[PDB]
C-alpha cells in the first residue's frame, strides 16, 4: 500500500554450494500465476501429469510454479515443448535454467 522496497539480503557468492550441483540440467514452466488455490483447478483441469507443487521465487513475489521433472540440456529442452499442449505452449515457456531456483534452495 504505502512503502515498498526491500533493502539488500543477498547478492551473496563465496558459499561453495553454488557448484555443489549439476547446473547442466534444466527446467522450462507449464505455466504460471499467483494463486494455489486458483492454480488446483488448472492443474487439475489440463490434468498435468507427473508434477508437484512447491513453493519459490518469483519477481519479489513467491509463485507455485510447476515443472517437469528435469531436462538433460536446453538440446530436449527446447523439443520438450513440443510435446506440451497448446495450453501449455500458449503460456510461451520462457527457459528457466535450474541454476536459478538454486535461490530458494541452500
Amino acid at each position: 500500500m504505502r512503502g515498498s522496497h526491500h533493502h539488500h539480503h543477498h547478492g551473496s557468492n563465496n558459499n561453495g554450494s553454488l557448484k555443489s550441483a549439476p547446473s547442466s540440467h534444466y527446467t522450462l514452466q507449464l505455466s504460471s500465476s499467483s494463486n494455489y488455490d486458483n492454480l488446483n483447478g488448472w492443474a487439475k483441469k489440463e490434468n498435468l501429469k507427473n508434477y508437484v507443487v512447491y513453493e519459490t521465487t518469483r519477481n519479489g513475489q513467491p509463485w507455485y510454479v510447476l515443472v517437469s521433472g528435469v531436462y538433460a540440456s536446453k538440446e530436449e529442452a527446447k523439443k520438450a515443448v513440443s510435446t506440451l499442449p497448446a495450453d501449455v505452449q500458449a503460456k510461451n515457456p520462457w527457459a528457466k535454467p535450474l541454476r536459478q531456483v538454486q535461490a530458494d534452495l541452500k
